[PDB]
């Protein structure tokens, strides 16, 4: 750690604290996260090879006085803050589209290597002045806010799939569009009931096997599904059709990232430049 010079505290992943920092030798400005089991060391090392333009570059992993430091490339803003800054006007649709598309490319990549994110959230989607958006916190959940949690996780499935990331990203896509989080649950049961209230209480018809899940209860209230035209209103038919497929209850019916990149919604995808200020 002697090689780094802390500049400012950037946030707290509650994994540890994150600092904006400068590399004394390189001159590089990076994000240092202060986090050690051998298993964690080996899984972290494999994250060092999972390089993609839409994944925050893990630069180095330092382990000393048995404390763990992750050195990432630094990005100047995150999607939570950009959404909050774009709240009066809303992010332009072409920019929503480009961000969704790039995150899907990032997810198609990790998922093809069998790596899952497990905790997507606007705060860990980082953006730069060039129009790029990147997945961050990536792979660390296997290694070491419920609003984006997929329902199979909340119902207690132990062996959930890459579909949990598609669910999370659909919720983020809806929030970009409406400027309000989709399912702002403040407890696990509140999160599940907010989902049920919008998409209908799941049953064996739409989700085979749902009733045998560990935390599934036959006493759950039975709500009717609503339509997506009422849930993400401004969005066109292509976008709403894609969102409904990213939000299918059954994890096996939910669209994959790779198939989502082929959806008609991306026919006119472009890469606009965002208006940022730091
Ligand atoms: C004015 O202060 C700020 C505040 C926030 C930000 C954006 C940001 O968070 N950038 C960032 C994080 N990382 C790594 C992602 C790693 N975080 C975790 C928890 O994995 C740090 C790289 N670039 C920029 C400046």
């Amino acid at each position: 750690m002697e090689n780094f010079q802390k500049v400012e505290k950037i946030g707290e992943g509650t994994y540890g604290v994150v600092y904006k920092a400068r590399n004394k030798l390189t001159g590089e400005v990076v994000a240092l996260k202060k986090i050690v089991p051998s298993t964690a060391i080996r899984e972290i090392s494999l994250l060092k090879e999972l390089n993609h333009p839409n994944i925050v570059k893990l630069l180095d992993v330092i382990h000393t006085e048995n404390k763990l430091y992750l050195v990432f490339e630094f990005l100047h803003q995150d999607l939570k803050k950009f959404m909050d800054a774009s709240a009066l006007t809303g992010i332009p649709l072409p920019l929503i589209k480009s961000y969704l598309f790039q995150l899907l490319q990032g997810l198609a990549f990790c998922h093809s290597h069998r790596v899952l994110h497990r905790d997507l959230k606007p705060q860990n989607l980082l953006i730069n002045t060039e129009g790029a958006i990147k997945l961050a916190d990536f792979g660390l959940a296997r290694a070491f806010t419920l609003w984006y949690r997929a329902p199979e996780i909340l119902l207690g499935c132990k062996y959930y799939s890459t579909a949990v990331d598609i669910w999370s990203l659909g919720c983020i896509f809806a929030e970009m569009v409406t400027r309000r989080a989709l399912f702002p649950g403040d407890s696990e049961i509140d999160q599940l009931f907010r989902i049920f209230r919008t998409l209908g209480t799941p049953d064996e018809v739409v989700w085979p096997g749902v009733t045998s899940m560990p935390d599934y209860k036959p006493s759950f209230p039975k709500w009717a599904r609503q339509d997506f035209s009422k849930v993400v209103p401004p969005l066109d038919e292509d976008g709403r059709s894609l969102l409904s497929q990213m939000l299918h209850y059954d994890p096996n019916k939910r669209i994959s990232a790779k198939a989502a990149l082929a959806h008609p919604f991306f026919q006119d995808v472009t890469k606009p430049v965002p208006h940022l200020r730091l």
